[PDB]
């Protein structure tokens, strides 16, 4: 009786216990600053990491021994832990869970308020931008960042502009692979711009990569920084301007097309709404419902994106399916 | 380039996007009261469910259309939705995610406080008991509740006592399958006891099933209600008394053994700490770390449980592996 109930229960639970445990351990560890020190090819030394993160070393060791028991890290002698061989895949998968269950938690917990008075709910139940950013990065590691990276590099560009560059991690990697290429990181957050400037100095690309503290919307009035770019990148940034800033968005796209060097392209990664195919539908619906219902940010279909980009003067647009469910890469050629 | 990155990304994400979306939709819907109306064998009528849950019907319809796009429900004509055929398995799997990421969220977000001043953190960062209860029920549906149910029924008992019966859902189902059997639901919460009393009246078992509002600990001093029971059930309740009430716990177990009718048994379901086998280790570590580090509730190994139950006078103890990772069923024969 109990053996039959055992196999059937194991099949019914499937991979959910493992993913549930991985996501909780990794979100907890990431908030503590520990996950950044975990890597499959090197150890973290507890005596040093506890001092660097201002944590009591015995508490850090109890956390690392629990994650070791979980199989997420390997104890390599006293006070040294290495991430398990497939850690980066586990962290990638945890990113989806973290994004839906942690970053978007204000929407899960207060839906009744958003249904009653959206304007009051939207200003009261605010997402933690750090959690949105980290969970997005983890989802991106294996499901959208490699495609955008390889597309920009294989074009062998002389000048690359990244709209919403953050800490300029993509631009630093593109310049390291393309000799003599220059870049321009555009981002409004002062915190992200200061961090980007110190990361370019470490990479040795201060002369090659310029960081500008300004909005995506300012590119509509002042497009100078875009001139002569072979590639312009815009990762999940345009839907934040829609539907309230449609005219500014269209002037930014028209300015991107005219600014491009001959043969240059604009590469936009964005989420398309409510797909029906079996692989993408579930996560597509969560992405779409969070954007449409809770954030009131307009996601455009492929057809809409192509119509808008051709309206901006782009001669041809190619849409590519990304592994990120509901994610599409649009390459708009000048 | 993008096709290779597509297949590799799909393999790296695996089932995480689908589980992340299912868990968020189901937690959101459960907090709204909607998930209780979703079942694969019948429709929910939006006009009635919106009035019963005091929700605007257009907001409920937008929620149900998003979950329909997700494949979790089927629209059966205007204003009627049915859960997808495998909904109960999806909800079961979501229970693990909900338990680690939602119910235990105070521990994820405030770990640094628990490491600095546990006593202050434990009284400040409190779990939502409703979320602990619902997520536990969803995990139990396919991973521990069927085994306990079938074990109690196949014993064909005359009297069953449930220690920590809640709304007496297990006892109502055991009495419905065993003719002439009587039951005693023991639970401290007044809210759970009132709900249990109205559920036994609906089932037509008021004379057969008695509900008592009292603690598990009171059974140590006053064991009368236990007399002549063929089966006593105790689902994940004993570790809440450890390590601070070890002597009371032992007197409750000794009283269970003496109270049993000849051939009777005590059935305890509980979590064992930090297993190393590949299937159970990850979720075992999250269960164990939340209990040991954050809640300071002692989980006992199988060896410890058997030693404690034999110390209570039980002649033989059998341990059975449950599908719930780190869950064990202990049958202690009088
Ligand atoms: C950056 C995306 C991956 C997610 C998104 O658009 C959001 O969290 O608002
Ligand atoms: C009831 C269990 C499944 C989980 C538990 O022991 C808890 O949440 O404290
Ligand atoms: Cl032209
Ligand atoms: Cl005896
Ligand atoms: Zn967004
Ligand atoms: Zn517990």
């Amino acid at each position: 009786i109990a053996a039959q109930h055992l196999a059937d229960g194991i099949a019914a639970s499937g991979p959910a216990p493992d993913l549930a445990a991985a996501a909780a351990f990794l979100e907890m560890g990431d908030r503590l600053g520990v996950v950044a020190h975990l890597d499959p090819d090197r150890t973290l030394e507890t005596a040093e990491v506890a001092a660097a993160l201002d944590l009591p070393e015995p508490a850090l060791v109890r956390y690392l021994d629990a994650v070791e028991s979980a199989g997420l890290v390997i104890r390599e002698g006293e006070g040294r832990y290495r991430a398990c061989p497939d850690f980066d895949t586990i962290r990638h998968q945890a990113g989806y869970i973290s994004w839906t269950m942690n970053a978007n938690r204000p929407f899960i917990e207060n839906a009744r308020d958003f249904f009653t008075d959206w304007d009051k709910a939207a200003r009261t139940h605010v997402r933690d931008y750090r959690e949105v950013a980290v969970s997005s990065q983890w989802m991106g590691s294996h499901a959208f960042y490699p495609t955008a990276l390889a597309t920009i590099i294989d074009a062998a560009p002389r000048k690359v502009v990244d709209l919403g560059a953050g800490t300029c991690r993509l631009l630093i990697e593109v310049l390291g692979a393309v000799p003599g290429s220059t870049g321009v990181g555009l981002d409004f957050a002062a915190d992200a711009c200061r961090a980007a400037e110190q990361a370019v100095a470490q990479a040795g690309m201060t002369d090659r990569l310029t960081v500008v503290e300004r909005t995506i919307q300012s590119v509509a009035t002042d497009p100078g920084v875009l001139e002569g770019a072979d590639v312009i990148h815009a990762g999940f940034v345009f839907h934040d301007m829609l539907p309230e800033e449609e005219d500014v968005c269209d002037q930014v796209l028209a300015n991107c097309r005219e600014s491009l060097a001959p043969g240059g392209f604009l590469a936009i990664t964005d989420a398309v709404p409510y797909l029906r195919n079996d692989r993408e539908r579930r996560f597509s619906a969560a992405v779409s419902y969070y954007h449409g219902e809770f954030m009131r940010r307009r996601l455009q279909s492929e057809e809409e994106w192509v119509e808008r980009l051709r309206g901006a003067g782009f001669s041809d647009v190619r849409a590519l399916t990304l592994a990120f469910p509901t994610g599409r890469l649009f390459l708009a050629h000048r």
